[PDB]
């Protein structure tokens, strides 16, 4: 029901631009959600006040027929799996529809995503410039205060 990375929709990372997140840490910038690398993060703040949910906004190089992002985990740490998100677009970055709410399993332990690739998510074929992901569950050391996101991957025409 889904699409695998080799779909003919697949766009291309050098069409996606992330022009804002909730916050940023450390090294892990918002733009290494769709840098197209697996070893690269966006991660949020994880000072005192900081908390759930945060979220960040890919711009796409025109207006697309958007119907499937993909989630990639933090390869190498569990910190800031998101297990409960939201998806919004917009054509104009200020008006925007409320595509989906879901969740993505965890393993047995309760401790990471159950799938540590590709996590598919579909929704309905909207078109749009932007897209707003939000974390609203996630893991970690402490669970429910940051997110991270190793890619998103965007299908559409
Ligand atoms: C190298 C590494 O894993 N850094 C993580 C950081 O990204 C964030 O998750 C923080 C919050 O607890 O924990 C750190 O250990
Ligand atoms: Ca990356």
């Amino acid at each position: 029901l889904y699409k695998k990375a080799g779909s003919e929709f697949a766009l291309d990372s050098s069409k996606l631009e992330a022009i804002y997140a909730t916050s940023e840490a450390d090294r892990d910038y918002k733009e290494n959600a769709v840098d197209g690398d697996e070893n690269t993060i966006w991660h949020s703040a994880y000072q005192a006040a900081d908390k759930l949910p945060v979220s960040i906004t890919i711009k796409l190089d025109k207006a697309y027929d958007l119907n499937q992002i993909d989630y990639l985990p933090r390869q190498n740490s569990r910190n800031g799996h998101v297990t409960e998100y939201k998806i919004e677009t917009s054509l104009d970055n200020e008006n925007w529809t409320e595509v989906r709410t879901g969740n993505l399993e965890v393993n047995e332990a309760g401790n990471a995503l159950a799938n540590r690739g590709y996590n598919p998510i579909r929704f309905n074929t909207i078109n749009a410039q932007y897209l707003r992901f939000t974390a609203l569950k996630t893991l970690g050391d402490t669970n429910n205060k940051y997110a991270s996101a190793a890619e998103l991957v965007f299908y559409g025409k």
